[PDB]
Formats: structure tokens, sequence, C-alpha cells
């Protein structure tokens, strides 16, 4: 009654509890209804929730991933569960089994990407199995030994056919792709995606998240699904979606993720005796990616845009992307300390109205702001999480702790929400979120 | 390496798990492996662990157990899950489908009963719920409204049927009924059945307990069998067993739990407006059962006796079961004392090589003591919880928070052992036991 | 910031913190400005929170009060620190020094007593030591080789001197000995004081609490300084008191916290092998009282009334010490179940408005409350405490928990305060409150 | 009993207890008799351990040592307290207040110096203080206001006086000046330290710790005094000194503790606008001795070394101080993986036979080790809590983790030993040591 709140330890088993419940033997749904699959970058959070309660089952969920990479490298975002209806678009529509000539056998999967976090859930693995002994280091090691080429054809794809020019950036085909389907970073060129005749359908996640507020629009879900036709009929061909693609963006923070992902596997790879010429390319990668990154911000702020590349136009809005310098590093001394002051001044954690100390996903001054609308605005466990950790990287030991300190009080209720709203902290999206769970797992320790 | 125990959050996260892992859909095994079905009192205590996670999932386990109940109100020890073997005796053995008359339709179950130790679930679970608010509370309450009847049948079944003389203890068919198979307590009582032909049989539990210490012997297991054989020939008929049965006591553990649970069932009877002659029987017998137990009690320690109703004669041994009166109350102050000295001292808790300051479940000054072997010395988290519960029940904060604490640190391992050696604290039994956790999950709140 | 509340390890920190800064030597100040001297029943709970940090200075807490014990077996409520001010009044204004022939020599004293809480601290310590080991547990048995005695003396003081018809309730010549100086328990008896010449005096208390609605008024103080006139007129004599007196209460509460330190004292008696006569000297005290507090209850609801010995009538107000029964038991088990719910419903600890759920002063619905005025119906942390520990004592975990739970909930902004606003939350009286760091660091173990 | 380590909120307020007993009103005395006055390193850590308590108290202590600051900027190593005994050599040996034209007027200290711990001490302060709210953020930023051009005469001075030749490493003129008297990387140094005519005196320090085994020897001791008796020669001249000092070594782990300090202090400058010119001179500092320290780095293990000034030679011995870079970083990649390999190997903390995982003084294989013997073998909670925050500040967080979570391992025994036995775990040294409760504080957060 007077305070719904769980104590850390009810906290952290009830987050344990939800996860083995999202666990259908081998793979762990995203969501009990709203995501009844696997999601890439999601299972890559699940396998660091995983790590503290069984590292043997961590490796498992990402196996079960890594069995439906692509032919050519590519991880896709979506692991169908076998048999499972309720997420739209499922594998009728996407058809990759029948028209993907790279796509995996005895595994259905969607035709798209999602950002390269699974080395840091490596890494993690890895930390855990060190302070557990003998035999649980084996399985972590074993699975270095059956799964590190799979990891360099993942990166591998990501360097040479989505940064076809060497700049250093990762180019995305579909919003989809940087995990923020609705972000106001995509709003521009979104704005130029002209649906043709486009088949009929019906939404699934609007009969399970009802309220119109916390999720997009039906003329949004139109351009999602036409950018899937224009795939199609490329059959997912990655030298021709150059040609026919109406969406081409270079994403910042895809970019940022990569080459912070790049020298995680690097370390990785010296640690365990890898191939030198693995290790050498994870560096050069880490590095490339790394300029990319910086080259987009601005001089003044060291706020980081994204790249219309059909356009030629750099993307300037005031989201939580906008941060990708920090996770990555390479900025000049003096804008990275401009773009940590916009971090934590009142257009982002700074913000008075702001219920915790957290990054809200759209800056709450921006005409762009929504607060209850998916990437518009509201806050992600997800996003507190993945910041936490890359400063605690940087060495920025108090403003990671302050981070997960914050997520841990909008946590305490219990719902593991998808996100929640800025302000009042009312959980919105999917409760029962897995990554949410994860996140608590990895902070409480 | 150096510390291979777990942190609080940690090890809450890991009994979670293991208990939603446990869990086949609508009842929990009470361990993987050694007990792949629902037991009688594990299912209880599995529904203590299971109410700081799901208000609603653990009102689930004890309607499965309910569902089970015989039509004259016994709870039965085991209810099989569906099509699972490897658990012997099964249902074939039991064969209470075909022969006995009161057995429940549409659920497989044994002929033998257990521990009434299920009004404390349901108290801990509306504790739980009335700190979570409305819409919990009345999960809690629809059950109280669904299965007070039957929670009254059964504790009428015990009152009126294991205690047909009004002695204010209960009678026992099968050793496998005091939840402590190879008990000191029963080793006069078994040395007085003699098996007949006994049908072939091979045992399960030592396939999967290979080590022969830990488990009871083969002649040990043609005792249980034969007396399966016993109640069959009269088809599990109550008023036909005390003429048949060649092992026939009264358990004074088992009477003083049923003591206590009588109170709590008043107590939550009184509280939710039951009706007032259910009210007035459930403290009539938590009257009876305490004067019962006070009966059998040594008139200078305190400790608590069985009876062999065959032999007619005081079963002493030296077993945490003496300690029956601590549970319920009842015992004259002088006598009390003495038996908290005879627990704290250096035949229980007090003993010099124990690694934890907790209670063997055989002394290990006892000519009967085996440091390995099931019931005769090792210590179990199970038998800690309910002294601790009790103990704090009594108004002994002190003692009851002892007990936590030492059961903490030997479960800080994190293998939730069905019990532990009590000198080397190696685990021991099945490991993942679901009343483990369940222990473990209570505590850390 | 977003949360100002501190973590239980850093509260844990502050609180002993605290408790050494506000440490003279070898004796605590109840408050650094407020209190600037021991306090009786301060002391007590001083010892209790120096019991995780010291077991040695504990001891050395309660050794300073009894050495300022009477030769009457008194404890006094002020032991003043040496060549210190600030408090009124002061050691001139009682006049003890020279007026009593029972004060003791080299302490300077008040002339009146305060609740016998002081077994409930040797309890604390006792229990502390025992799990410390050899050298501390030394330390605690020569405490009570060397004060047992003085102990006997108080409480034997206590039964025979101020309850001297073996009413089994415990007359009170001042509002001060309660311990709640402004309860609205005596008011009725207050307006039968009529002081005839007072000599003039300068109130110190409200020099330091400036804020008028958080302390007594003039009037009162009026009061309270001319019943010492009284008592110094017939120069503290025991037997003169009840012939001159215009304040004379029997104390429920304080005779409830009688019946369970007797009990309490008792129990440590027998562990530790004290005379037989002064254990059967205590147990028959406890029962005394027990029935004392019994007799004054509503017949309906088992509330406790206090008693105006001079106006022959019971005084019935809405006050935290009607639950006195609930402290020492006795009320049939019907009238204390009403007891219970009165204290868990709305007109106190469930009142739908305030912050925490804890036990207001006085009821907010009673006509007498104020939300700020001392005893008048702000929350005390010291009362959450007493009536937390002798609720476990009862029995009663959960209720127990709760109270510390919602407790600690409200501590945890680290001001330590003496009371706090009900509704609000606002810390009032004296920050830093010794008694107030001890319920902290006795809860949090 | 079983276990005699105290819970984390136990430790936490044991450790506070500490702190302010040892707290003399405007300083903490390093110790309760060994150290009974103010040291400046120490009092550098207690200022951390201050910080979750009081930053007024925490600001109050750097207060009280900076107002002992030498006219030349030199913080003295000791601030002796008024009119305390106890400690020899006492002001009367140094004799700074007469002969020292630089020595502070109305502060009796020593006459060298210590290592410039006190920049991340001012970091910790201004970090709680921002949790703190606005009062509090006042106090912290009055006190830089106040004492920042006091901070900068300090690194000044020793940027100046004592790295005269801009080699980027600091001469000491005393092993004491390194913080750790008797550490075999000074053995040489001091085979050519001379003694002449030595005036009388007695020891001290092992009046207080007796055991032979756990201190620096008289021989040691004398060469000790005699570097008193070179200094007061010519009157602490810093021009003088190098023209007549026995003992002249560049300490390169004093050394990177100042590049680290320069950096830190430099960005605080930048946060709180302090003058351009500091920050600039402050970086400057913070490279010139990075790279100071990574010129004496061995080129296969990257493992540091001192440098004795007047014999012209490289120092090689196998301390912790050997992982100076660690702390300032500038080692080239691989280099610094063969210096991590070091540590974490069977040379420090992975040798087999160690209690707990943390870095000996001295390596166990090394011919220097002695595992009682102050600085050649036991483990220092001072230098654990100094590494791991170091560590956190590399990025290293799992490292920082592992190292906190031994440390806090360690001192659970709440001893606040000065030093540990590495094989035993045994407390050394003083016990109530104010800088182990100070680390214990800033971790248990």
């Amino acid at each position: 009654p007077h305070d719904p709140s769980f104590t850390p330890t009810q906290l952290a088993a009830r987050a344990a509890y939800l996860l083995r419940g999202n666990d259908l033997g081998t793979m762990t749904t995203a969501a009990p209804l709203l995501y009844p699959h696997m999601w890439s970058w999601d299972a890559a959070f699940v396998a660091i929730g995983l790590a503290p309660l069984s590292v043997e089952r961590a490796v498992v969920e990402l196996d079960t991933l890594l069995s439906a990479q692509w032919r050519n490298g590519m991880i896709p975002h979506i692991v169908f569960a076998n048999g499972v209806d309720g997420y739209f678009p499922g594998p009728a529509r996407w058809a990759t089994a029948t028209l993907a000539d790279n796509a995996p056998r005895n595994r259905l999967t969607s035709g798209i990407t999602q950002p390269p976090v699974h080395a840091i859930a490596v890494q993690r693995i890895l930390e855990h199995a060190r302070t557990r002994g003998r035999s649980t280091r084996a399985v972590a090691e074993a699975f270095l030994d059956r799964r590190w080429g799979d990891l360099m054809r993942w990166h591998r794809w990501l360097a040479e056919c989505r940064d076809r020019n060497e700049r250093g950036r990762i180019t995305l085909y579909h919003g989809w792709e940087s995990g923020m389907a609705n972000s106001p970073r995509w709003d521009s060129a979104y704005a130029n995606v002209v649906p043709g005749k486009l088949p009929e359908y019906q939404r699934a996640d609007n009969v399970i998240i009802t309220d119109p507020s916390q999720r997009p629009s039906d003329g949004e879900y139109d351009r999602y699904l036409w950018l899937l036709e224009e795939m199609k009929a490329v059959r997912y061909d990655d030298e021709r979606l150059p040609s026919v693609m109406s969406f081409q963006v270079e994403d910042v923070f895809f970019s940022a993720i990569f080459s912070v992902a790049c020298q995680v596997l690097a370390e990785i790879g010296e640690d365990y005796k890898r191939p030198h010429a693995d290790v050498k390319d994870l560096y050069l990668w880490a590095e490339r990616f790394r300029a990319g990154v910086v080259e987009t911000t601005d001089q003044r702020t060291g706020a980081a845009r994204d790249f219309d590349v059909l356009a030629e136009k750099w993307l300037v809005t005031e989201t939580a992307a906008q941060f990708a310098p920090l996770l990555c590093g390479g900025l000049p001394h003096d804008r990275e300390r401009a773009l940590l002051k916009l971090l934590e001044g009142p257009r982002f954690c700074g913000h008075p109205d702001l219920k915790y100390g957290l990054i809200p996903s759209t800056s709450p001054v921006s005409r762009d702001f929504r607060p209850r609308e998916y990437w518009r605005g509201p806050v992600w466990p997800v996003l507190t999480w993945l910041f936490s950790w890359c400063f605690a990287r940087r060495g920025w030991a108090e403003r990671a702790r302050l981070l997960r300190q914050e997520g841990l009080r909008q946590a305490s209720d219990g719902s593991f929400a998808e996100y929640y709203e800025p302000f009042t902290g009312e959980p919105l999206g999917s409760m029962q979120q897995s990554w949410t769970a994860a996140a608590v797992l990895d902070w409480l320790g």
C-alpha cells in the first residue's frame, strides 16, 4: 500500500522468474505477447541477464541466435519461434525462406539486421564464467571456440556490406534496423518513402498494446511494410538494395555500438589467443567506426548526427542517439565536455520535470517529444543499461553508478516495463520485457 | 575462486530461476530428476517460495495439490505428473486409481499422506498478498473462498481418521508419511515389518543418487514396498488399515505441525469470516494435538517421543523430531527451558564439529548418526526453515534469526541441495531441490 | 536530487556516526543541544544502538546510568553532564543534591523517574555479545555480575514504592515520568494542577526548537515546573508524595513496559543463574502488572486506560498508550483481536492520510490531534521500535516486520529526527536524536 | 561463533563509529595510539571516508591539513596534535618550528612530504556533495573557492621543487615520503645511508606494536632518524637538500599518483571554472609525470622501476609499486597487457596461497617477501582501495569490482587493520586504522 516497490532481493528474484518464464527452451521471447519470438539485440541482453543465473543457458541463447545467421554473416533481427504467431510482420510477410538466397536452413528469420551488441554479451558471459571456476570457464571457452568465426563473419558483414564506401558508419535500409522504430531521427527520411500498392495487412502490435499513444501510427506502419516490399522485390540481395531502397540512412548510434563491439571482441580475441588477423581487423574496424561517428558531430556541442544517404543530408534531431560518441570515444576533449553538458543538462537528464535522472529517448524540450510514444520520448531501461555499461568502460564510474541507481529506482516497481513515462514513471509498452529484466539482473549483482 | 558463494541478490535470483525451471505448468516438481512429480509438503513450501514472485502462481500450486485430494479429505503425498516416469514406486505400483474408492478422478496419486504444512503456506500467501494491494488480495481471498472447505476436510480427516481414539497424535501407516523415510525414529518399528513374497522391483532413486551412503538401503526399500502391498490388499480402506498394517506409529512431529497448522488456519478463519463451527473445530484440534505432543515428552528434558502403536512402546531416539513441542507450545516453563538447552547444546546445534549452527536431522553423538545418509544425520534446509518460522511465531525472534542467518550461509553455495553434510557442508541428496530454493526465497525477503 | 534518501549502509554508517558524536565519554546525550545530558530511557535505547558497535561501550552507558541510581532504587530520568548547561530545569532547579536524602553522591540528577526499558537493553546487549565470542561474552556477563542487584533494586522500587497498593499499575507524580510530556493522556490531570507562587524561570527548550507548534506551551511548562516545587517541599520523600502531589496518575503504558521488562529480566536471571528469589519476584511482578494493565481495558476494543488517582477516574484518550496490552499480553483472545483492529485501522496505522504505515502518538481523528506538537500526534521512531520489538516477542513476526520496514523508510532521510509529521513526513523536534539513530542501528542489523 | 564476520550494514556502522572515535575535533588521527596525529595521505583517505557521513566534516579535515601547508607549497606528512605524545619522532625531534623558514605558524608539523592523493579526496567530496542538494553543494564549492590556490601551490611545489630537472618523476629525500617506510624498494638506497653521530632516542612505535615481526628494525630506524639530522643541518632548505642528503630516490608510484591527481584536479578546475592557466599547468604535469612513469618501465613486463639518483641506477624490486603505470596510463597496449598479466598472475594476486585475491605489498615469491613485516609483504586495504579506484577510472570496471569485493571480504572481520597477513588473513599493524575504515565506507556505498 504505502510503498509498492520491491527490495533488491525481491526484484532480482522476480527478474530471474520472468526470464525463465519467457524461455521457450533454447530461445527467450523479447516479451510474453507483444514480441513472442527472439529479437537479435534483445537476445544479447537476455544472455547478459542469464549469465549470473546459468552460464550454460546464456551461451545457449547466443548459440540459438547464431544458428540463424545468414550465409553472408548477417544476424537477422528476428528469429521466429516455430509455430508461433501473434507478431506482424511474421515469416509469411518477410518470405525470406523462399526468396533470400542467404537465409538459414531450418530457421525462420526476418530479412533485416539490428545493432551488434552481441560482443558485449560475450564479455559479460566471460566475466561471470571466470568468477565461477573451471567447469564454467570451460563452457564459455568452448562457446568461443565454436562461435568466434561466426562473430567475426557478423562484424565483417557489417564492415564490408553496410559500410561499402569505408566511411565508418553503418547504412540501414529500414528504421527497424536501428532498434528505434519511430525515433524522430528517421522522420525526414520516412517522409520520402511513398508506398506503392501495398498488400493488405492488419497490425498485431496494437491489439496487444491498445493505447494508441504508446505505439507508432498506421501511416508509419504503411511505410515500414512498404520497405519490406522493396527488399522482397530484389530478393534481399545486398548488391541490389542500394539501387532500389527508398530509405538509406547511416545510423550513428548503431555505428558507435559497432565500434565498441569491435574493440570488445578484439580484447577477447587477444585474451583467448584468437587469430592475429582477426584481432587486427577488429581493432581496425573499431577505429574506423569511432572516426566515422566523430565525423558526424557538431563542432560546438559534440552531438552526433545521422545521415540520409538518399537526400545527402545530415539529420539533425534531439534524441538520445546524439550521445553516440560517448559510447565509443574519439571526441576531442573540449567537444566531449560539451556533449556531457548536453547530456546532464536541462534538455536531457537535467530536465526539471523528470521523475528519475535518466536519459529520455527524445529530449522533452524537442518539438518532436511525445511522452508516451515508443521512441519519441519515453525512458528505456535498455538504453539506461547500455549507457551505464559504456560509461563505466570510459572510466566515468560515478556517471555510470548514477544511471544504474536511477534505473534500479525506476525498475523497482517490478513491472519490467519496456519503457517508462519520463515525468510520471508510469510503465508503458509491454510489461515483462526481457531486456528490462536482464538490465536489472546485471545491475543488482 | 577465492569465494564461490553468491550475494543475496544473486542467490534470490538463482532460487527463483530454479523454481520456475521446475514448473511443469500447474505443478512444480520437488526436484528435477530424483522427485519429478508434485510432493504434498514440498508443494506447500513451493507455494511459500512462489508467493514473493507471483501470488497467482502460488495459489495455482495449492489448487493443483487440492484438486488431487481424496474423497475422504486425505491429501496424498504424491500427485504424479501426467506421462512422467523415473520415480519408483510410481502410479502402477500404488494402483490407487484402480483399487482406492476414495482416490481422485483425473489425477494419479500415491495412497499415503504427509504432514499438514499447507495452512502455513496459506498464511504466507495471505501475508504477501496484503502487501501487494487490491487485485492481489482478491486473488488470495478468492482462493480462500474456493478452498477453505477442502482445507477443513483435510484437517478433519487427519483429526478423525488418523486420531481415531482422540489421543491428539497422528497415526502413520508408513514411514514415508512422516516426510523422513529412514529416520532412526522408525527403526524399531520397521524391524517388526517382515516382508512376505514381495513383487519384483528395481529402485529408481539410486540410479539418480548413486552414492549409496546418501540414500536408504535395499533392505529398507523392501520394507517400504511391503507396506504398500499391505495397503493395496485392503484397497486403501481407512477402516481396514488398523487391522492389517505391520507399521502403526504415532508421529509426534507430524502431530505438532498439525497443532500449529490448526491454530494458523483458525486465525485465518477468524480474519476472513469463515464459519464459526470451523474455527471452533480448528481451535479444538490445535489444543488437542498440542496436548497430545506434550504427553509424549520426557519430564526432565522435554524431548518428545514417537509411539509404536503395535508394540505399545514409546520410541526413544535422538533426532530433530524430539523438538516437536517447541513448534506447537504447551510445555511447562521449566521443561521447555530444558528442551531448548538440549537444542542449543552439544548434542544438536552446539556440537563443536558442525560447520553451521543448524539442527542436524539426527544428533551427531547418537549411535544412529550417519553424516551423509538422508535423515540419519544431515542438515536439511526445509527443517531449518520450518523451525525458524515456528520459533518466530513463539516470539523467539533471536533464535529464529540465527537459524535463518546460518541457513542462508549454508545455502549461499547456490546448489539448493536437498540436505548438507553437517561437518563439511558438502551438498548432498538432489541438487536443485525446490523446497530449499523456496526456503531461501522466503528468507531473503 | 531526485531522491534524497540514504542506502541501508549509508544510513547505518550515519546513525553510528551520530551516536559516537553524541558521546561525552561515558554517557551519550539524548540529542546534541536540546537534551545535552543523559536521559534514562534514552540511555537504554542508546545502549541498544551501541550493542552492534561495541558491547563494551554499550555496557558503559548502562553502568553510567546505574551509577546515578538513588539509594532507594529509583533510576532518575536525567543524569546531568558535569558543567553542561542549556537544558531547563537544570540541577539547581531540581535541588536534589541538597534536598533528596536518597540522591546519589557525585552525580547530579533529576528527582523523578522514567519507564523501565532498561532490561530490554540488557537483553539486546547479551544477544549481541553471544554472537561475538568469548571475550565479548565475558564483558556482558561481568556487567550482569556487577549490576544485577542494581537492576533488581530498580524493579523493586517501582513495584514497592510506585505500586503501594499492589494494583499492578505504576503511579506517576509527574507527566515527565511517562516519557510523554504533553500527551493528551495527562490533560485532565494537569487541569487540576494549580501553581502557587512559582519561582521565575525562562525556558531553554524553545530557544533550541523555536517553532512554537512543535513544543509544549508556557502554561503547560508552568504546571511541569510547579510539580517540582511540590516535590522539593517534601524533599523528594517517597512517603510524603501521596499526601502533597497535585498530580498522581497510574500510567498503563509504563505499567505494560514494566511487565515486559520484569519478564525479560527474569529470563536473563534464569539464563545466568541469578538468585532464584529474584527470578521469582520478577515473574510475580510481570504477571501482577500484566493483570493491572488488563484491568484498565475497554470491554469492547481492549484499549487500555490510564487512571487519575486523585479524581478516582479512568482517563479515556485516543493515544498510542491505548495499545499497552499488546506489549505485555494478557487480554482475552477476542479483545486482543479488537485491539489489533483498532491499531491497524483508520484511527491509527490505517489512517488514509499517513505517509507511512506507522503509529501516530495521538489518533489523527481525535479532537486532541495536533500533527506537529510533540506527543499530541507526531510519529516517534522510538515508539515504532518499541512496538516492533514487543510485537516480535508476541510472535507477530509479520506485524513487527511491517513496523520496522516503514520505520526504516521514514528514517531513510538521515535526519534522525525526534519525531516526524504524520502526513508529510517532515522531520520535527531535535534532529540527530540518539534514540532514533539507535532504533535504526538495531533494525538494520 | 561459526562466522565472526559482520554484515555490510554492521561493517559500515562500525567503520563510521571508528572514524568518529578517532576525531580529535578538527583532525582525525591515523590510528588511536600508533599514529595519534594527522598524517597527510591518511587525512586524504579520512576525508573520503567522511564524505558519505558529513561533507562539512570531510571539508574540515582537508582545511586542517592545508592550514599546515608550508610557505613554499609543501604539505608535510604529519600535522601534530597539540599536546599529544606517543609518536616518535615527535615535533621536538623534527625541530621544524625553530629551523624551517617555510614551516607554518601555529601548527607543528614534520619536515618531509607524502603522496598527493588529496585531489582524489576532493573529487569524492564533490561527487557526494552533488548528490546531496544545494546547501551541501555550497559547502563543497566554498571549500574549492577557499583552497583551490593552496592545492595548486601543493602541486606546483612537487612539480617545480621535487622534479627540478623536469624528468616527470618526484625525488624523495626520505623513504617515509613514499608512504612505505620499509618497502624493499628502498633497501639498496638505505644501504648507502651511513649515520654519523646520531642523537640518542627510544622508539615509540614498537611499544604499541610489540611484535618485532610487524615493524621495521632498529637498524632501519637509525637510518630513518639520521636522514632527519641531515635535513635539520641545512634547516630544511629545498635548495640545499640535493647537496647534502644521503638518500635521493625517484619514486615511480608517488609519480604515478601525482599524474592521476593532476588530471583529477584539472578536471575539477574545468568543472568549477578555476583559472585556465592553472588547468593548463595541471594537464601539462599530468602528461609529464605519465611519461616519466612510462620511461622507467621494463620493456617486457611493463613493470615500473624506481631510480636511485645518487647511484644513478634503476631500482628493480618486486613490490606493488611496479604497477604504477596501471594507475596513470601511458603504456603501449601490449606492455600494459603484460603488466596486467603480472598483476593477476602467480607472483601477485593469483598466488595460490593467498587467502584473498588482493595485491600483496611485496610479491610472495620474492626473496624480499616477509608476510608480517609492514611493507615487505602484507596486504594493505589502503592500496586495495587506491588500485580499485584508479582501475575504475581506467575503465576496468570488473577488475575494480573484484578488488573491492575481496577487500570487503577481508575487512569483514571488523578489525579495520592497518594491513593483513596475506596467507592467513590475520589482522596486523594497528587495529582501528582510519584509512582502512575509510576504504570500507567508500566501498560499501
